[PDB]
RNA sequence: CGUCGUCAGCUCGUGCCGUGAGGUGUUGGGUUAAGUCCCGCAACGAGCGCAACCCCCGCCGUUAGUUGCCAGCGGUUCGG
């Protein structure tokens, strides 16, 4: 899969501002900052893969959850290209331990994507109207991507765990399996299956989820050969 | 029924934090007469309040013209 091609676009990040359980995945300190060991990344790759193409084949549903600045495109694509849930913009607040009530929000999702539509209804007043559209570009820009959840899924894929700690810790209170893109600053204890790789830069997480996602979609019988790629 | 006080408030469901009383939401920034609205946020929503729905005044239109009114017309003891 990957061979050797993680070179070229990464091999890790971040300074002296390190956790030290990470050391068991770091090669040397040169310019100040970790050099990230590849062959530990390519030994967790394989068994993260492998974990990633079990799951797929049996129909479980991966979380992609992603809202750092250098991600915001990455994951929505790569995430679509399977037709899988993904987060975006903002993890809210019980996701996932509150997934019943959040899931409530879609279904007024839903309701407000036939109450715009031409043919029923154009008699509401308009104050109100304009009420209805923000509370729907609201519920659009938070909810897009949750939509495609029907249930609790059955893995997360999380691109940077420090940064989103409060989406593992819901996965690993309800007992779904965490995956995670980490860098140097970050807890590999809470992260069931780790690829120790940069994920600051735009193209290690290019890289990353396009292959995974390439995994995911072989698990299912096809070959969609183009990915969204932007130097 | 008076009063704080027509003051801008008081709470709830589920989730999360805390051994617990409890907290969060409801804090921060901008704005409003207003917990009014916007942005941000372990919260996501909701209820009672605010506002609106009701009445009077201010402009115009349709239906009508008596006991109302009298622009134009003709009478007139001079009051339609
Ligand atoms: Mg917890
Ligand atoms: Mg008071
Ligand atoms: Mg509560
Ligand atoms: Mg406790
Ligand atoms: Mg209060
Ligand atoms: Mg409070
Ligand atoms: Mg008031
Ligand atoms: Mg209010
Ligand atoms: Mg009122």
């Amino acid at each position: 899969v990957k061979e050797l091609l993680e070179a070229g676009v990464h091999f890790g990040h971040e300074r002296k501002r390190w956790n030290p359980k990470f050391a068991r995945y770091i090669y040397a300190e040169r310019n100040g900052i970790h050099i990230i060991d590849l062959q530990k990344t390519m030994e967790e790759l394989e068994r993260t893969f492998r974990f990633i193409e079990d799951l797929a084949m049996r129909g479980g549903t991966i979380l992609f959850v992603g809202t750092k600045k250098q991600a915001q495109d990455i994951v929505r694509m790569e995430a679509e290209r399977a037709g899988m849930p993904y987060v975006n913009q903002r993890w809210l607040g019980g996701m996932l331990t509150n997934f019943k009530t959040i899931s409530q929000r879609v279904h007024r999702l839903e309701e407000l994507e036939a109450l715009f539509a031409s043919p029923e209804i154009e008699e509401r007043p308009k104050k109100e109207q304009v009420r209805l559209k923000h509370e729907l570009e609201r519920l659009q820009k938070y909810l897009s991507g949750f939509r495609l959840l029907k249930r609790l899924p059955d893995a997360i894929f999380v691109v940077d765990p420090t940064k989103e700690a409060i989406a593992v810790r819901e996965a690993r209170k309800l007992f779904i399996p965490v995956i995670a893109l980490a860098d140097t600053d970050s807890d590999p204890d809470l992260v069931d299956y780790i690829i120790p790789g940069n994920d600051d830069a735009i193209r290690s997480i290019q890289l990353i989820l396009s292959r995974a996602v390439d995994l995911i979609i072989q698990a299912r019988g096809g070959v969609v050969e183009p990915s969204p790629s932007y130097a």
